[PDB]
């Protein structure tokens, strides 16, 4: 009875919870695994452009420098991926 | 060949573009239609709790007060919906 958009939001929370530790936050090796497992085509587009997105993603998104990615910082990471796909839809190259 | 997570991000951009005007932004009646069409179960949970989420969503999310919701403000709206589902998964009531 949920719509495609509601299922996508619910699945986003469930995806976060595949990778969290017991403090409900994602550490660095688990964040890189999450990216490889869930955004491999995005990552491959970046590599084609000469960008290794995994070299700096944790440092860029761990905004409070606690060495963990909490749910708010995870939303910001999904917002960056979504913003790259929105620029592509307007004719930008991937991973711009 | 895209994963479920990549399909969800792509579908999010496509959903934004169902509702934009020619300036790539969503006006107020189209934002309310988008919510009714895409998040009806979320909305129904809010109504059960006595909250009419559509009364104030535009005013809360139009952060630069230009009377349009641009892609950045649309991501913030999806982040609020996702944060409510993340609190529910931790045992909060819906639409808290
Ligand atoms: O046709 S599919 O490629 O299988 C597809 C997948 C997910 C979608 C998410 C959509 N909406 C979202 C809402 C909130 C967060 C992410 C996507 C809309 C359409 C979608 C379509
Ligand atoms: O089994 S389903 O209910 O049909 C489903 C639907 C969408 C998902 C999105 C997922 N990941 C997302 C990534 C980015 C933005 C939104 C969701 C993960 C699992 C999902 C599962
Ligand atoms: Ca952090
Ligand atoms: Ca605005
Ligand atoms: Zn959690
Ligand atoms: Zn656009």
């Amino acid at each position: 009875s949920n719509t495609q958009a509601e299922r996508s939001i619910i699945g986003m929370i469930d995806m976060f919870h595949k990778y969290t530790r017991r403090d409900d936050k994602i550490d660095k090796p688990s964040l890189l695994t999450m990216m490889k497992e869930n955004f491999p085509n995005f990552l491959s587009a970046c590599d084609k452009k000469g960008t290794n997105y995994l070299a700096d993603v944790f440092e860029k998104k761990d905004k409070n420098e606690d060495k963990k990615i909490d749910f708010s910082e995870f939303l910001s990471l999904l917002g960056d991926i979504a913003t790259d796909y929105h620029k592509q839809s307007h004719g930008a190259a991937p991973c711009s």
